[PDB]
């Protein structure tokens, strides 16, 4: 169901075309939410008049930091589009990565769309990993925090937690690929770490557009804290998850009307 769309093929391609659009215009690149899949971008892409791609997080992506992750996604991009003027958007967690990407392209005139997300929106390894994976577990099962927390806290480290987690999950959905869950659970922790440890290097002088959800740091998601250029935020109908589904019509118009 909704759960298999929280998993990605660890060996799948990083950059995948999301719609037919044979056009010759510069494409629009969509950066995945924290779960790594470009599934949420399916509706939006199908209803877009420009070629749009998706970036998913597979085993090939370096997660030591948002900086590395962005530099790698930039490389995947330059294969489909070698030239400078880039159009990139990032959903939720992807927002931050998309920001770092355009940010690196700057230091090295691009369009940047943030779908309800932003760069904002050492001895405690154990608790961090436990809470991360504990959370991850709750997305696939019903298990109570405390019961799950009790099973993951005393474990040696990440791989034991991931394994114990994958077991708890399968004991609820036997059909889920254990290799995917295992990769999902582990990268999930690494993605959180990289994000909750990210802080823009310099100020972004480029034009940013925040498409915020209507139903819920102040209608800016702290964008102004890191941007100098034009920061325009549109309020879309729905909450964090429904926004791209019709808050989608609004978004489709806004994106269309922007990119000439």
């Amino acid at each position: 169901v909704n759960l298999r769309s929280l998993l990605v093929n660890p060996e799948g391609p990083t950059l995948m075309r999301l719609n037919s659009v044979q056009s010759s215009e510069r494409p629009l690149f969509l950066v995945h939410p924290i779960e790594g899949s470009t599934t949420v971008f399916h509706s939006l892409a199908s209803r877009l008049s420009i070629p749009t791609y998706g970036l998913q997080c597979t085993r090939a992506a370096p997660l030591d930091s948002i900086h590395s992750l962005a530099a790698y996604y930039i490389d995947c991009i330059r294969q489909v589009q070698p030239e400078g003027p880039y159009r990139v958007a990032g959903y939720s967690y992807g927002a931050c990565v998309a920001f770092e990407m355009c940010s690196q392209l700057q230091a090295q005139h691009n369009s940047l769309f943030l779908f309800d997300g932003s760069p904002t929106y050492p001895g405690c390894e154990a608790e961090a990993e436990t809470e991360a994976i504990c959370f991850f577990v709750q997305q696939f099962t019903d298990m109570e925090h405390n019961r799950v927390l009790e099973a993951l806290l005393p474990l040696k480290g990440l791989e034991e937690r991931v394994a114990a987690a994958v077991d708890l999950i399968i004991k609820s959905h036997q059909g889920l690929d254990r290799q995917e869950l295992s990769f999902a659970a582990r990268s999930f922790y690494y993605k959180l770490r990289a994000a909750e440890q990210y802080t823009p290097k310099a100020k972004y002088y480029g034009n940013v557009m925040l498409l915020r959800a209507k139903t819920g740091l102040g209608a800016d998601y702290n964008l102004s804290q890191v941007c100098d250029g034009k920061v325009s935020v549109h309020v879309i109908e729905g909450d964090h998850r429904t926004l791209l589904e019709s808050g989608l019509e609004s978004i489709i118009s806004i994106i269309h009307s922007s990119l000439a």
